């Protein structure tokens, strides 16, 4: 396999270990385990890659633990403590336990582990004195030589040591948030946005998500945005600030739903666009809102444990009251197009997606909300809605996108929906 098949493979590996009564944070730790190994690009995939036996039987067993969690968000302070631990449940660590430290902060471990790393580092040089050099001499050159060999992996692993002293550096709060926001370090800005003064948090989580919401933010960014969106007490001043930002608002909602973020994005709408001058004032585009529609759908193919929650964050976009404007235009067809197209296909390839089980009741839910939406398209363009159907069952006939079953002609499952509609 590619390696992002490998990826894929190990998350969902690691989500065997996620079980809980309700469905919504079944679905919320599993993509919290995606993101922890890495989608689009290694996260702690590095790390894992090759592991098998009881070094995955360690993973497994701390993603099992519910103290690792809180909701459906890792607990860093407690992955943090088990994976630097030596052994849990008479399994040992297969980890490398000093960058763990590095990257969870565990600052009462990071010394004494590079310790170890030093020593055996050191081993590979001769017994005896070297060049004729002290001992700090010696000690402060193969320390530097073994940081500089380790920082090629990132940051954060030359962050923690003092190159002259070898001693734990400490980092004001505000020098330590801005690193890890400069790092794409999620867990750092989560360790030092803990020790920022209280007058201070809400300038620095503002700060950090203007400056991530922007079209260039990358996957790294996301798990950042969502913290600190999380974290911000007063969201009217949050949006009044990013709404000056050019494609702020539209970077934001787009990143989370990448990344999966659905809960944060739901709270986003319900603050910013359901909330009760120009009572329809907009804070995204028409093209916002349909590219937000097209990235749930194609999430929803992508992962089909989250598909519940995506499928209730369109609804949510769509029977939005003050998007009422942008959901007739979505489905308004001009020039042989019409902007949702992809989204219906891609809600009839989910609804008749067969590879996990679903009951009989769940796949009635998902028909219903499609002839929903499809009686909507109908019933505001009638004169339209045969060219509408068309582009549906052409736009299901065009891709092959994940979830689609191989030669298996889609278009008959839309002309179902569409003969019932039709009585």
């Amino acid at each position: 396999p590619t390696q992002k098949e490998l990826r894929d493979t190990m998350s969902k590996k690691l989500q065997e270990a996620i079980k809980h009564p309700d469905p919504a944070v079944v679905a919320g730790r599993k993509s919290a385990i995606k993101r922890w190994v890495g989608v689009l690009q290694d996260n702690f995939m590095e790390h894992i890659k090759y592991f098998k036996g009881d070094k995955l039987k360690f993973l497994h067993n701390v993603f099992q633990d519910e103290g690792c969690w809180s909701g459906v968000r890792l607990d860093n302070a407690a992955l943090g403590q088990r994976f630097t631990e030596e052994k849990i449940g008479g399994i040992d660590n297969p980890l490398r336990k000093y960058e763990m430290a590095c990257s969870y902060c565990v600052v009462d471990k990071i010394h004494p582990l590079f310790q170890k790393r030093f020593e055996s580092y050191r081993n590979k040089f001769p017994p005896g004195a070297f060049d004729g050099k002290t001992e700090t001499e010696f000690g402060k050159y193969v320390r530097n030589s073994l940081l500089d060999s380790i920082k090629r992996k990132g940051p954060v692993f030359d962050f923690w040591i003092d190159r002259e002293s070898g001693e734990l550096k400490k980092y004001d709060a505000v020098e330590g948030f801005d690193s890890a926001v400069k790092f794409k370090w999620s867990e750092g800005v989560e360790y030092f946005y803990n020790h920022l003064k209280e007058e201070d948090k809400e300038k620095k989580l503002t700060e950090a998500i203007l400056a991530l919401s922007r079209v260039q933010s990358v996957e790294k960014d996301a798990p950042i945005l969502d913290f600190c969106v999380n974290k911000i007490v007063d969201k009217d001043t949050l949006l009044q600030k990013l709404s000056q930002k050019d494609k702020g608002v539209y970077s934001l909602f787009a990143e989370l739903i990448e990344s999966c973020f659905f809960d944060t994005v739901h709270d986003l709408v319900q603050c910013w666009c359901y909330k009760e001058g120009d009572h329809s004032e907009k804070i995204f585009s028409q093209r916002d809102y349909e590219l937000f529609l097209s990235s749930l759908s194609d999430t929803m193919l992508k992962n089909p444990e989250l598909s519940v929650q995506a499928r209730s964050l369109i609804m949510e976009f769509w029977e939005c009251g003050s998007l009422y404007q942008y959901r007739k235009a979505a489905v308004n067809t001009s020039n042989y197009t019409v902007p949702t197209s992809g989204v219906f296909a891609e809600l009839i390839v989910n609804w008749r997606r067969e590879d996990i089980y679903k009951t009989d009741e769940e796949k009635e839910i998902e028909k219903k909300e499609i002839l929903d939406m499809m009686s909507f398209a109908k019933d505001c363009f009638p004169e339209k809605f045969e060219l509408f159907k068309k582009l549906i069952i052409r736009d299901l006939r065009l891709c092959g996108r994940e979830g689609k079953r191989v030669n298996v002609d889609y278009g008959l499952f839309a002309e179902e929906l569409f003969s019932e509609l039709e009585k």
